[PDB]
């Protein structure tokens, strides 16, 4: 028996944005305090921990646009 | 038996943006205190940990359209 | 059994942006204090660790658009 | 039996930016302290860790635009 | 048993940027104070190590555009 | 007529205090944030005024204790 | 008429403290933000203001103890 | 008329302390931001102002005790 | 009429103190930030102004006792 | 008539201390930053201002007993 696979997918796919003006944005954190007490860490395989952390983020993107596209063809015999 | 694998995405996506301005950005932050205590730490594998932070982040990229395409064909015999 | 494997991805995506001025930014932390104590460390693998930290980035790219973009095959017998 | 891979992807993706004008920007960090206490740190790996730290970046790119693309072909007998 | 492989990638990817002008950046930490204590440290792989740091970086690249493009082909008999 | 005033007051008052042990004392702010707005600030006599104020105060006295005594003497003709 | 005034105050106050220990303070603000706005300020007499504020005091003292004592004769013909 | 004034106040007041031991202070402040806008300052008497201000006080006397005593005496005729 | 004034005040004020030790004191602050605008700025008379200020103080006397003792006579005809 | 002052104050007052010992201090700032902004500045009396300051004071006496002792004695005709 032939097996015959025809993967073809189309993509024309326009992930756009338009923004006349983008601006007077403030960002003002008044501080804070995090205390962690800990005595064992065991941390064995794709560990992406964070601990004790006081973080301040002004994402400001005139775009940001996301495209994620995966692909995945398995065969097996 | 013949195995035929054919395998032709077409990818046109276009992800842009428009900005006519991006201004007036004020990340402001007025500090704070972490505070971390541990005695054994034991990381063995793809680890990514952060202990003990206190971060500032201003990020403004005039676009930061992000594509994320991956392709993964896994034949088996 | 003949096997025949055709792995022909086309690819015309343009991740672009458009910024008319890109300005004004005023990134002004206010200190902090981090204290951390720790006994045994024993990182034994691909880790990527960051203990103790008081970072600041003004991150300002006037495009800043990412592209990743993996291809995989694995042909198995 | 007789094995054909033929692995061909095309690529002419343009990952590009257009930025009028790209100023203005002031990084006034304002001190901080940074306090880290330990006694055995053993590394044996590809580890790369960072103990601390008090950094400040300014990262200006008039660019900045990252393109990562990885080929893999895996072929077993 | 034959076995052909035929690994011809096609690249036309144009990582550009334009910057009418790029100007007027300010840098000014502030100081600061790390105080690391430590007894002992064995580090025996590729270790990537940074202890005790106060850093200030001002990159401006006029570009900045980055392209990482890695091929891998194992053939296994 | 004749006018005979004797001012005698006598004073043996002890305000004194023991205290076999003073410690363990721990103050933790938050941060926290302060806005205040004005346009005309007039203060023309004995003014003690205080605006737009976020403090911390940790004031262990090994005593602390008080005495406020007061004499007048008036004599009018 | 004669006038005899006769003002003879007698104080023996003892104002004292004791304390075994005095220790294990730890006075640890976590930041914070103050933003004061104002056009016209007019301070003329014994004015004793204080505007746009962050302070942190640590007082032990290992006595503290305070005395005033005010004394006032008047006399008028 | 005769006019006599004695004025003889005796004072014996003793503002003492004691302290077996003083120790063990950690004043840790995290920071902090201070904003002040003003136009017009006009200052004109016995002022004492104190505008924008971001202090850290660690006072630790041994003794620290006070004694304040004013004597006044007005004759007039 | 005969005027006699009698000015004679004792003082026999002791104002100690003791302290066994007095140490391990750590005053550690962590930065700070302060913005000041103004435009015009006019004291005309005993002005004790401070603007714009980060100050840190560690005052540890092994005293600190403060005696202050003001005598006024006035007399007028 | 006569007018006859006697002014005889006496003063016997020890403001001592003792320590057995005083040590162990440890002030360490981290830092900081001032911005002042000003157009016209005119002090024309006692003036004693102070802008723009970012200082660390250490003050450690082993006795720093004060006495602040004032004599006034005005007399009219």
């Amino acid at each position: 028996g032939s097996v015959q696979i025809v993967y073809k997918p189309v993509d024309l796919s326009k992930v756009t944005s338009k923004c006349g003006s983008l601006g007077n944005i403030h960002h003002k954190p008044g501080g804070g305090q995090v205390e962690v007490k800990s005595e064992k860490l065991d941390f064995k395989d794709r560990v992406q921990s964070k601990i004790g952390s006081l973080d301040n983020i002004t994402h400001v993107p005139g775009g940001g646009n996301k495209k994620i596209e995966t692909h995945k063809l398995t065969f097996r015999e």
